[PDB]
């Protein structure tokens, strides 16, 4: 069957086992696909979510190393529009309000891994070392 | 022209932006390849090497979402040995004595890209938070 183009976006920041199941299972939704990711650019990100470590160039030059990348929008758009999945050609959007999404059958959910974060490694490594 | 066997080992603990580029560069060497990666066993690496975060499991789910590996050996061994090489047929070795590889025209270098680990990204929150 014909070729399907999704687009999940995100900020991707410290990229870890956790992001990449979400683009892998993203990337399968359908036999067929292409699937796009946007990356948030740094002052947006700041300005609504919160701290970003790495660079926009940082974290885009790392989501290119994952075999389920297809293409990379880089800065993305911070609000997903209509007109944006017209430009370039997505059938569907991997996310997990978003309203509009879903009434058009374009919203597809994906899951998050807890437990695998960056961060929580190095809670590991910090637990080498008793408080006392 | 025909296929190149290539094999790099590791650790690939806390895997970053440096491990990715040694294994671009190894899958790189020529236009037709197979990257062969090996990932070292937990007790040899604590043994020899030093400390790992993550298990052999951790590292090596993580490593198959990097599109230059075509395949994994998990665990492999912690000496490369002719034997090895002649098992998986393997043409070269991507490292950076192992003198035998070299006199058998076996051996090709890569490089690494300092300052990008997942450690000095630690290091970079960190000074969020001046010392007075």
């Amino acid at each position: 069957s014909k070729n399907v183009v999704i687009y999940a976006d995100g900020v991707y920041d410290m990229l870890h086992l956790g992001h990449m199941k979400q683009l892998e299972q993203a990337k399968k939704l359908f036999e067929n696909t292409t699937l796009i990711v946007g990356v948030t650019s740094d002052n947006e990100t700041k300005l609504f979510k919160g701290q970003v470590v790495q660079t926009l160039e940082e974290r885009t030059e790392t989501l290119k190393h994952i075999r389920w990348v297809d293409e990379i929008i880089s800065p993305c758009p911070w609000v997903v529009t209509p007109e944006f999945l017209e430009k370039y050609k997505i059938d569907y959007v991997a996310h997990d309000i978003y309203a509009w999404l879903k009434r058009a059958g374009k919203f597809k959910a994906t899951q998050r891994t807890e437990g695998v974060s960056t961060t929580d490694l190095i809670v590991r490594i910090l637990k080498n070392y008793e408080d006392y």
